[PDB]
């Protein structure tokens, strides 16, 4: 709205940049989109202002603005601020106990389940697949819960219509096997929900590594840290996941802990090569609730 005062830059990449801003006394996060990502800015804006997307575990919308002149375009998305930053940065220095670990993973599954499920009525919403789920697109709150942030690559589906993208978009390190070997049924909306579930299982692994049991804990590592380089190519990922049939390694110490044991069983059922065999977000949520 440019009544915002852009204080400090808290993120910078291909997507654009994210600024901590001040708007009427309160802190806000301002994502400044490139002109090359105009379609992503509008899709994310339209979910927020037309679908009325809102949930305790989804990044809170505040405002969206576009100003465009002949030879100038500025694309702003304004949301609630979260001073703890991404789950990725949060896991770097923090360790977790059983309670705070389950609060992180259950809140993520709660937000993902809310995205996936279609709601009917005048105040309803379509089914939504995220398609770029990863630890850098998840923010941590002060209460220890998380929200899902980046909705630019989302796809929607309403049973009341025949409405239905991008071929190979998303972080390659988090791509599902059916995306890498190109067998994904791009015309079934359920394929994108299952691609989100594969990514969710990778994040489960990232978080559980940082949970202490028996005085032990693992350093933060990204998924497949030990078998691919940084910025891995599409081919590197296809060799590791599709050909070598490799999955993130479960430390043996997890099995001495019954909580890390259940999360381990949850990860495996998100990593099936057969996408139809993978759990749904709703089933993951119910399972995580029983653990408490
Ligand atoms: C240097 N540190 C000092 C303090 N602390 C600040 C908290 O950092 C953020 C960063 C955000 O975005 C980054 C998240 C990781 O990937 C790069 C950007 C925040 C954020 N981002 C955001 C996303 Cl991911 C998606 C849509 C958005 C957004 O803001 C406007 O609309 N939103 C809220 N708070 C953030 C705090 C750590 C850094
Ligand atoms: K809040």
């Amino acid at each position: 709205a440019r009544d915002i005062t852009l204080l400090e830059c808290v993120g910078k990449g291909r997507y654009g940049e994210v600024w901590r801003g001040s708007w009427q006394g309160e802190n806000v996060a301002v994502k400044i989109f490139s002109s090359r990502d105009e379609k992503s800015w509008f899709r994310e804006t339209e979910l927020y202002n037309t679908v009325m997307l809102r949930h305790e575990n989804i990044l809170g919308f505040i405002a969206s603005d576009m100003t465009s002149r002949h030879s100038s375009t500025q694309l702003w998305l304004i949301t609630h601020y979260h001073e703890m930053g991404s789950l990725y940065d949060y896991l770097q220095l923090t360790t977790l106990d059983t309670v705070s670990c389950l609060r992180i993973v259950l809140s993520i599954a709660s937000g993902l389940a809310h995205l996936h499920i279609e709601i009917f009525g005048t105040q309803g919403k379509p089914a939504i697949a995220h398609r770029d789920l990863k630890s850098k697109n998840i923010l941590v709150k002060k209460n220890g819960q998380c929200c899902i942030a980046d909705l630019g690559l989302a796809v929607m589906h309403s049973q009341s219509t025949n409405q239905l993208n991008n071929p190979r978009v998303g972080t390659k390190r988090y791509m599902a096997p059916e995306v890498l070997d190109e067998t994904i049924q791009v015309d079934c909306f359920d394929s994108y929900k299952r691609v989100d579930i594969w990514a969710f299982g990778l994040v489960l692994w990232e978080v559980a590594r940082r949970m202490v049991s028996n005085g032990i804990v693992e350093d933060y590592k990204p998924p497949f840290y030990d078998v691919v380089p940084n910025d891995p190519s599409f081919e590197d990922m296809r060799k590791v996941v599709c050909v070598d049939q490799q999955r993130p390694n479960i430390p043996n110490r997890w099995f001495s802990d019954p909580t890390l044991t259940s999360l381990a069983k949850l990860m495996k059922e998100c990593w099936y090569q057969n996408p139809s065999a993978r759990l749904t977000a709703l089933r993951i949520k119910k399972t995580l609730t029983k653990i408490d």
